[PDB]
C-alpha cells in the first residue's frame, strides 16, 4: 500500500534497500554499508 511510518517496531524504513530500524539515528548509520565505493567505509 502506502510507504512511510509503521507504528510499532522500526517505524523508520531504509531508503536504499528498505530494512527498517527500531530508531532513526541508527538507520542513518545503516546507509554506510550501502554507499561507499573504495577505501572509505571499508
Ligand atoms: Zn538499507
Amino acid at each position: 500500500g502506502s510507504s512511510g511510518s509503521s507504528g510499532g517496531e522500526k517505524p523508520y524504513p531504509c531508503e536504499i534497500c528498505g530494512t527498517r530500524f527500531r530508531h532513526l539515528q541508527t538507520l542513518k548509520s545503516h546507509l554506510r554499508i550501502h554507499t561507499g565505493s573504495g577505501p572509505s567505509s571499508g
